[PDB]
């Protein structure tokens, strides 16, 4: 399914993600958008997935992020629940569950989900204008 | 050829490129890493060639990029001339002429070539380490 309601799902996410920012976003993923050999769409996604939940579940009990003060623990539980969210959306709208991430290179979380985003809009005006 | 010293030209350029900033920086290029179908590296080398051609050559007598001032216009006739060097490095790389430039999000130049910088150097990783 390329143009579904998923879609608008997976950028409201992103919207509020890109917004919040906690000690975490400054964390590194494998930049699974540094490659010139390229995939598909499919794989993208299964990819994108597979860092991010590599990701929430490399960092749900970081120290780092966990946050001393009561208002940075709250920000760090959305953090960990909306990337849940996202990788719910993008498991199923990839179909796929094989992921082949021989990307070196890193990107901050944060720099990572920008690019995500970008993306996403991509899809969504090719499904629209 | 891939792990060519072509490679280290195309990543000197980018290097000087990513530095100087000038009027015409600012201008936009057709996003051709916004993309989640995919193409191939020698398609992607075309692709990332193709924008770069058609930019110059829509920016080589730009009124908004000739610059005032003498030093203005030494940072334009640098920043053309690099583009084109870059742009002679690409082509050859790629071996292709064919180009479906299907993206309709558009970036900056500047944070296109850093994208590609990005890219390059993966490349650079892959062929070393």
């Amino acid at each position: 399914h390329k143009c579904d309601i998923t879609l608008q799902e997976i950028i409201k996410t992103l919207n509020s993600l890109t917004e919040q920012k906690t000690l975490c976003t400054e964390l590194t993923v494998t930049d699974i958008f540094a490659a010139s050999k390229n995939t598909t769409e499919k794989e993208t996604f299964c990819r994108a997935a597979t860092v991010l939940r590599q990701f929430y579940s490399h960092h749900e009990k970081d120290t780092r992020c966990l946050g001393a003060t009561a208002q940075q623990f709250h920000r760090h539980k959305q953090l960990i629940r909306f990337l849940k969210r996202l990788d719910r959306n993008l498991w199923g709208l990839a179909g796929l569950n094989s992921c082949p991430v021989k990307e070196a290179n890193q990107s901050t979380l944060e720099n990572f989900l920008e690019r995500l985003k970008t993306i996403m809009r991509e899809k969504y005006s090719k499904c629209s204008s």
